């Protein structure tokens, strides 16, 4: 899944932060050329990369999604996101038709160490988004 010239990091923000379009069938398609497939589902948070970070250093939690990691953390407050669904498929990735649902929530992200390559600013950062509340 993860393309190799990028970290755990700059993978999240590609997939969960960076929307290149403010439509899902546009936003999607930097996302599934590098997984080389149409992801089903994935959602778009509207903050910045620094503000997750931050959310990084609010205290742990143990995550939803796997109750034996304890690397999560919670937003907070709520942010606008877009969640992206997948309603056609297609064998060519440029065909594949996406639809959305906006919504306003809370989020829980994963987050760990930092990579070389990844700004020494952060020594913590995002790497999962674990679970929309």
């Amino acid at each position: 899944m993860k393309p190799p010239q990028f970290t755990w990091a700059q993978w999240f923000e590609i997939q969960h932060i960076n929307m290149t379009s403010p439509r899902c069938t546009n936003a999607m398609r930097v996302i599934n050329n590098y997984q080389r497939r149409c992801k089903n589902q994935n959602t778009f948070l509207r903050t910045t990369f620094a503000d997750v970070v931050n959310v990084c250093g609010n205290p742990n939690i143990t995550c939803p999604s796997n109750k034996t990691l304890k690397n999560c953390h919670h937003s907070g407050v709520q942010v606008p996101l877009i969640h992206c669904n997948l309603t056609t498929p297609s064998q060519n990735i440029s065909n594949c038709r996406y639809a959305q649902t906006p919504a306003n929530k809370f989020y829980v992200v994963a987050c760990d160490n930092r990579d070389p390559r990844d700004p020494p600013q952060y020594p913590v950062v995002p790497v999962h988004l674990d679970r929309i509340i």
